[PDB]
C-alpha cells in the first residue's frame, strides 16, 4: 500500500548528487521543500516526458531526523560509522538532506536541482554538489563494467525496500552515500591481469573469475556477503563516475540502498576493517573514500503529508 | 585545398572548454600533443562513431604563438583586448592553448580531455575548464534560445573560415572565448516583456521583435553589425550554459569563430563600450565576464605537420 | 473483470477523437464492431508494435448502451449534463459512441480509424472527427504543459477504474469528452503574468503559484476539488490540441477518465457555475465549449463477451 | 552562386501545403512578409534542431509574380493549363502564394503555418491547406510505395534548380500542385494484379514491373518521358497523403518541382490527354483532381533582398 | 513466487537458436552452465544496458531430464512426437538443451552464445544453430505478419506458465522448436488472393478474413483450437524468419511456449494429421519439416539452486 | 561528373558479402542484373530510406570483365597474386562477381541478396555468401576498434577513387576481399599486453603506441605504407566480423577500396612476405585466409549504361 519513492528506477546516463546540512531555525523551510519535493520534480520533469526519466530521491540523516519530526525515529537509523582499518578509513562528514536527481539529461537534474535549492535560498548549507555521467558500458573510472549484479524485479524490491519490520515506515530505504577519489596513475600502473584479479571480473568479456582462481581480497569477493539464513545478502548500488580534467581529480560517487543499513555497514567493514582472510579490499588501494555518509529515503506518502 | 577543422558543426548537447597556459620548456611537449592531437580525437570518438559526434578544436594563442612556432604569424592574432567602458568591462586573463570539445555524450569529451592532459601532464598549467551542457530546449540560463540566427551552409565557411587574405593560413578560424557568470536573482525580478526588451526576441516562440518596437539597446540590435559596403557581419557562436547549484554559479561559456577577429572585437566594443545610441548592452547588467580570450585555430594540416 | 481498455496508457504525440452516432438499423453491425474491435486494433497495431503504441479505446453513450444492450445500466451513465452558466455554457451535443484512437504515428491512428469506420459503413453517422498532435513540451494551445498533475500509478487506477461498487462492470471507466476553440487573439493580449495568474503555473517552470499568491478564480484552483474525506479527488486527462490556420481555428480536444462521472461533473460545475469566491473559471473567457459528451468504456472482456 | 531554396530535401514524416489568394490592396503586407520567411522558419525550426528538419518552401503564381514584382518574370509562370481529356481533366484553381512546410512532426508545421498566417492577417485569403503525413513504408494510400524513382545527388540538382537557362533567377525551381481524391472502394474492388498493372509496380516488393508485361497505359508508363536527345525525363514529387475518416475522404497532395514547367505539362498532358497506344492514365480512373496550380520557387536570396 | 526465465518479454529484431545434445560423461559441465547461465547472461547484457534486451531461455529436452537431474519430473515433459501424416510429416529431431537468445542486436546474441558453447566445449555436440533475424514489419519468410495474435498480460502468463498443476516446477514452460524450410518459389507462384485464402489474413492491412469466407483448411482456422470447457486455447510464438542466398535457402524457426504440451501437441496433430473438414493445413505445402524437439524451461530459481 | 558507386558510404551494422561465379552462356543475364541493379537497391531501400542506408556495391573480376565487356580494360585490373610466404599464405579463390551490401539491418541485406540472386538464378554459380554483424562497440572479434584510422571525406575521396589516371573508368575503384578465420583459443591465451604489441593499439582506448616500444612486426606498423613522395598511401576498409558458434567458427571479412590495387597488393606483401625487419606480420599467426580476390567497382553511371 505505501508508494516508495522512486529507488528501484534503472540507473541513467546523468545524475547530481545533493548533500547539504540544515542551519539553525531553518527547520520549516525543510518541512514546506519535503512536501513540495514531488510537485516540482514533477513539473520539472514533465517538459520531457517520453525521454528523460527524471527522478528526485529524497534522504534525511540521522541528526536531522530529531530535528524535523517529532515522532518515532526509523530502527537502524544512525549517523555513518566511523571505520578505521589498519590502513585505510572510512570518514564520516556531515550531511543531513540528501537529494539524487537522476535523469538521461543533465539538464533536468539541473534545473530540479535549481528549483530545490532557490527553495532553501538561505535556510540551508550544500556540501557535497556532486555531477555524476555514465560510460559507454556503463563502466566506471577504473574501465571495468559497474551494477553488473545489481538485484533486479521482485528481488530488488525485497532487498531495498523496508517490509513489516518496521511497519510505520514501509516502503523506505537506507541509503548509504560514500565519495571516493581514484588514484588513475597507479591503477595504469598495473597490468590488465593484475587490475582484473583486484576487482574479480574480467575487464572486458564482465564474465566474473572462477572461485578457485579469484583472490580472497578482491572487491567482488569480499563485497559477496551471505547472511545466516545461507542467502546472500545484497543491496542496489549505482555508483556515478565523476571528475574535472583540469584539477587531475578523478572519483565514483557511490550510493547504496538497502531494506536495512547493516548489510551496507557489514560490506564496508569487510571492505575496510578486513576478514581473516584478507587484510582489506584491494580496491582500497588505489581509491580513497574522501566523504561519507548515511541517510533514511521514506515512502512519497510520507513526504507528502508534511 | 586546405581542410578546416570541425569548426563548422551543429551544436552538440555536451562539450568541454579547456584553457591551458604552456610553462617553461613545455614548447616540444605542446608541439608533440598537436601533432597527433587529430588522432587521439579519432581514437576516442571511433568507438562511438553514428550517435557520438565528438569533436575537437585546437587553438593557440598570441603569446603561445611566438614561442612555438618560428613562422610568421597569422594577421590579425594578438592578445585580447581589454574594454574600459564606463559601467561594464570585458577582462582579460591567461591562456596560451584553447581545447573546444564537443560530443552528444559528456563521457567521449572527458575521455578525450582525460586523455589531452595526461599528454600534456607538467608541460601545462590547467587555467580554465568548463563542463557545458545544452538544455532540453537548447536555451540560455535566462531561458531565451540561443543560436537561433547562426550563419549555415556556405555563408557560414563565408564567414568564420579564413580565404584567399592569408593564403599562408587558409582554413583557420579566430576564436574569441568569454565566460559570463548571470545574476539569475536580478534576472528573475523583471517580466517577461522586460527580458524580452533586453534581449530583443520573444521568449517562448523566439520570433525577432519587429523593428520599431526593438530597443536600440537590446542585445540583439547591438549585436548586429553591418558592412561598409551594406553587408551583414556575422561569426557562428556555440555559446552554452554552465554552473553548479551549490555555489549559486550560473553562467555561459560564450566562443565566437570569424575569419578576423575584426567584427568579435567590434561587437564586443558596441555591447561594452556602447554606442551613441545606447550607452551598453543591456543583457550585461546581468551577465558579468570573468575570463576572456582570443585563439587562432589553424587548419588541421597545418597542426599534423609538426 | 480485471481488463481495462488501455486507458491507463501514457499520452502520445498523435490521437484521433471520432464520435458518431448510431442511426435506425444499425445496432446489429456496431455489436459486431464491438467483438472485433480490439482484433482491429491489433492487426493495425502490431506492424508498428516495437514503438507503435497504438491503442483504442471505445465507449458507448447513455441512449446507445440500453439501445445496444438489454443488460443492466451501469451505475450514472447519464447523458451529459448541460450547465449554462451565467457567463458561459456547456453545450450537450449528441454522441453515441467515442473511438479514441492515440499513437505515436498519425498513420497508424488514421489506419485504424478508417478500418474501423469501414465495418461501420452504412450504419453510423459521424457527429465530430478530431485529428490532435502534441507541442514541444506537451504544451497546449495556450503555451503552458498540459497534463503534469496526472495521477499515476496505482494512484491513476484507483481514480479511473470502476472497483467493487458496480462489480458487473468492473475495469470500467467514464470518459467526458469537449471540444475547446481557444480566442487566441484574446489571449496573446494579456501579459504573461497575467496569464499564468488565469492558470495558476508559471508559463515558463510549470512550477505552479503558491497558495497565497494564486488567484481563487484560476483553472487550477477551481479544478482542485477536495473529496469529503480530505482526499482530493482525481481524473485522468489528455487534453489535445488540433486545429486549422486556413480557418483560424485554433482549441483542445479535452478527454477526461474517471471512476465515477460526479467528479467530472462537479469540476465542470465549478469551472462553468463557479463557487461563491469565484464567479467562474478565468481559463473559459478564452475557451468556448462547442461539444460536449459522457461516454461508458467497458472492460475490454465485456466488449469481447458482448451480452 | 545563388543558394537555392529547402527545395531539395528528403521526404519527411509531416508535412502541410499552403494555397492563399493575395487579396486587393494586400501587396505591401505580402512583399514585407516574404523577406522574412526565412527568419520565421529558422525562429521557429530551432527550437527542435537535432531532429526537426523544418523546412518552409515559398512559391509565387503568375498572377501574384505580376502583382507584387515589377522586375523581370522567369521564363515559365504561365497560369496552370486546364485539359481537357476525353474522359479526365485536369482543373486549374486559383492560387497566389503556396507555403510548402516539412517537419518531422506535425506541430513545428502547425506553428510555422500560425505564425506565417498571423502575419498575413487581412491581406489574403486561404483557399485550402492540407496536413499530409507518410504510412508505414512511405507508401501512399493507394498501398504502393511512393517516391521511389526520385532523382537523387547531383542529378537531383540538375533536374530540379534552374540552371543558367534564366541567370536572372538562377537557384529556382518550378513546383505544380495538384489535389487528387481517391476512389478507395473501386480500388480496393481491383485485385492486387489488377492494381499492380494499372500501377505499373509490384505492391510487395516495389519492384518495376519487367518492360515486356508492364501495360501501355500504366501510370509508371506514362509518366516516363524521353528527352529529344535520348536523356530521361525526371522531375521530383513529395506525393503526401491526406484525407479525414468521418467524410469518408481519402487523397494525395501531389507537388512536384523542375527546373523548367514543360517537363510537368508533358507529364501531366500524357496522364490525362494519353498517348497513340493509352487512351489516357490508368490512374486517373481511382483519383480526381480538384486542384491544380503552378508557382515558381526562387531563389532565397531573391525573398531575402526586399 | 518462483521466477520464469523471461519467456514472456517481447519479440525482438535478432535471435539465436541453439540445440545441442549432452555428450556421455558431460552431465557435471552441463550442470555448471545451467547454475552459472543466468550470471553469463547478466554479464554479457549489461554492457548494453539500455537497449538490447538480451535474454537467453535454457530448457532441458526429456532424454536429458532423467540424466541430469533426479527425484522428480515435469508431467508433461516426454519426447516430442512424430506425426507421419497421409502427405506431410513432423520429424523428431535429437536434442537435449535448448538456447534461445533474443536481442535487438545480433551481436550480443552471438557473444552469449560464445560464451555458453566455451563453457560447454568438449561436452556436447552442437546440432542446429540458426540465427534469425526480425524482417520488415515481423512478416515471415512467406510475407505476412507473424505473431499478431499472441496473447499478452496476465493472459499469456496463464497460457505459458505452469501454475499449480505442478507444484514442483511452477513457473516453467513447455517449448516445441521446429525449422520449417519454404519452397520460395512455388508460394510466389500463387495469386495474393490465394496466399490469403491459405493463411488466413489479408497480405496488406493483416486484418483476419471473415468467418464466412475463411477456408476451412486455412492455417489460421487450423490453429485455432477451442477449449473443452469453451475457452480458447492459446500459445506464445516467436518465429524467427532465417536462411542464406547463396543455398537459395529461406525459413522460419518457430518456437512455441505454453503452460502444457498438449496444446502445442493438438495444434500440430490438426495441422499434420488434418481434421474431418480438411486434410491438412494449406500452408503445410509449402513449408517442410526439417527438425522439431520439446524442452522444458524451468524457473530460474531451478536452474540456479544447482 | 561521373557517379561514384556508393564506396565512400560510412560503415554500417550489418552487411553481406555475395562471390558468385558467372557460368557458361549466363553473360546475358548477368549484365541484365548489372543494368537494372541501382533499381532493385532503390525499390528495396526506399521502404526504409529513413534510416535504412541500404547501399550495394558491384564488382566485377579480371576474368569476367573479358566476357562480360568487349571494350577497354581498366589499367589495375588483374587476377588476385597468390602469395607463397615462408609461413603464411594468401590464397586466390575463383570468383566473378561482387555484392557487398551495407545496412543497419541484416532484412535489407537479405531482401536485395534475394532479389539478386533471384534475377541470377540459373546464371552464376555461388562461390561465398557471408552475413557479417558489427559489435556493440565498433570491435572485431579480436576485440580490438577496426577502421579507426580510414581516410574519411575529401583524402578518402582521393585515395579510393580513380581519377585521371584513368579517364575512361573515373569513378571507379577496386576492392580487395579476403576471408579470416581467427584462432581464438590461441589468441585468449595471450596477455591483454602481447595482444597490444601484436595488432599495435591501446586495446582498451584504441590509442596508437608510441613510436618506440611499438614492435616493428605488429599489424598497424606493418600496413603503415610511406609513398615515395613522403605521402601515406592509405585504403578505406571495413572489416566485418562474421562466424557461427555451432561450428566454432570466428572470422573477419575483409574488404578493402583503393584507387589502384598497387597499395592494397603492396600492404599485402608487407603483411605475408614480411619487410627486413620483420618476418611477417603478427596478426597472421592466430589469422588464416581461406579466400581471395580482386574486383573493379565502376561507376554508377557504367553499369546503368548496359
Ligand atoms: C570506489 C569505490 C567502488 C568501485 C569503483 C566499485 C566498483 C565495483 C565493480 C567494478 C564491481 C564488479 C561489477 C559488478 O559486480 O557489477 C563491484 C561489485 C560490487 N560492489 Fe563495488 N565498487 C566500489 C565500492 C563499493 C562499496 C563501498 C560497496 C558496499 C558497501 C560495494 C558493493 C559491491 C557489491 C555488493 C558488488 C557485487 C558483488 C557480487 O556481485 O557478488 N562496492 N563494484
Ligand atoms: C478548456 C481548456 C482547458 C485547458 C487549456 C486546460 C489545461 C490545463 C492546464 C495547463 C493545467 C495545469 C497544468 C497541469 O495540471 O497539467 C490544467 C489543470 C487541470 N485541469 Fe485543465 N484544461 C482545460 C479544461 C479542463 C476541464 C474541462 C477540466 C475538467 C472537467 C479540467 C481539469 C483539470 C484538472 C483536474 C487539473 C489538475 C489541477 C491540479 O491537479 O491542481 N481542465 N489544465
Ligand atoms: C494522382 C495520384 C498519384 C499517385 C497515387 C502516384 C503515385 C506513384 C507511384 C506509387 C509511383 C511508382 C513508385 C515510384 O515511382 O516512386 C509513381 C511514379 C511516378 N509518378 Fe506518380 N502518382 C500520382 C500522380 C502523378 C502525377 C500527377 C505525376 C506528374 C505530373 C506523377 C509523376 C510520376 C513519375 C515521374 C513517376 C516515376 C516514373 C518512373 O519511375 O519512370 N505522378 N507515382
Ligand atoms: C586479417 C585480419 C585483420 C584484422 C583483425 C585487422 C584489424 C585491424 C586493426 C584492429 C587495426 C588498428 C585499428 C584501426 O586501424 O582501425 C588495423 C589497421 C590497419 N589494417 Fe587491418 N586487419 C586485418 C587485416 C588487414 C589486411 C589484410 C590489410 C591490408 C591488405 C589491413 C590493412 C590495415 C590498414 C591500412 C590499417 C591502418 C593502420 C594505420 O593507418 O596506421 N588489415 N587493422
Amino acid at each position: 500500500e505505501p508508494e516508495p519513492q522512486m529507488v528501484l528506477s534503472p540507473l541513467t546516463s546523468a545524475a547530481i548528487f545533493l548533500v547539504v546540512t540544515i542551519d539553525s531555525g531553518g527547520e520549516d523551510t525543510v518541512r514546506d521543500l519535503l512536501s513540495d519535493v514531488a510537485s516540482l520534480e514533477r513539473a520539472v520533469g514533465f517538459r520531457a516526458q517520453p525521454d528523460g526519466r527524471l527522478s528526485c530521491v529524497t534522504g534525511i540523516g540521522s541528526e536531522a531526523w530529531d530535528r524535523l519530526f517529532s515522532g518515532a525515529r526509523p530502527a537502524g537509523l544512525h549517523p555513518f560509522r566511523e571505520l578505521d582499518g589498519p590502513v585505510h578509513r572510512a570518514v564520516a562528514t556531515p550531511g543531513d538532506l540528501l537529494f539524487h536527481i537522476r535523469a538521461s539529461r543533465l539538464d533536468l537534474c539541473f534545473a530540479l536541482a535549481t528549483e530545490i535549492m532557490g527553495r532553501l535560498r538561505g535556510a540551508v548549507t550544500p556540501q557535497d554538489e556532486v555531477h555524476g555521467f555514465k560510460y559507454f558500458d556503463e563502466r566506471d573510472m577504473l574501465g571495468f563494467v559497474d551494477g553488473t549484479e545489481n538485484p533486479t524485479g521482485a528481488a530488488a524490491r525485497r532487498a531495498v525496500l523496508v517490509g513489516a519490520e518496521d511497519p510505520a515506515f514501509a516502503g523506505g530505504s537506507y541509503a548509504v552515500v560514500q565519495k571516493y577519489l581514484h588514484d588513475i596513475d597507479a591503477w595504469e600502473g598495473l597490468s590488465v591481469e593484475a587490475q582484473e584479479r583486484v576487482i574479480g571480473r574480467r575487464k572486458m568479456t564482465d564474465v566474473e573469475l572462477s572461485d578457485d582462481v579469484k583472490p580472497a581480497d578482491s572487491h567482488v569477493a569480499l563485497t559477496s556477503v551471505t547472511g545466516p539464513d545461507g542467502s546472500d545478502l545484497e543491496i542496489l548500488r549505482d555508483n556515478m563516475p565523476f571528475g574535472s580534467v583540469g584539477r587531475e581529480e578523478f572519483g565514483t560517487y557511490f550510493i547504496g540502498y538497502a531494506r536495512t543499513p547493516e548489510v551496507t555497514e557489514t560490506m564496508l567493514e569487510r571492505m575496510f576493517l578486513g576478514t581473516a582472510s584478507a587484510p582489506h579490499d584491494r580496491i582500497l588501494d588505489f581509491s580513497t573514500a574522501v566523504t561519507g555518509s548515511l541517510f533514511f529515503t521514506p515512502a512519497a506518502d510520507f513526504l507528502e503529508d508534511l
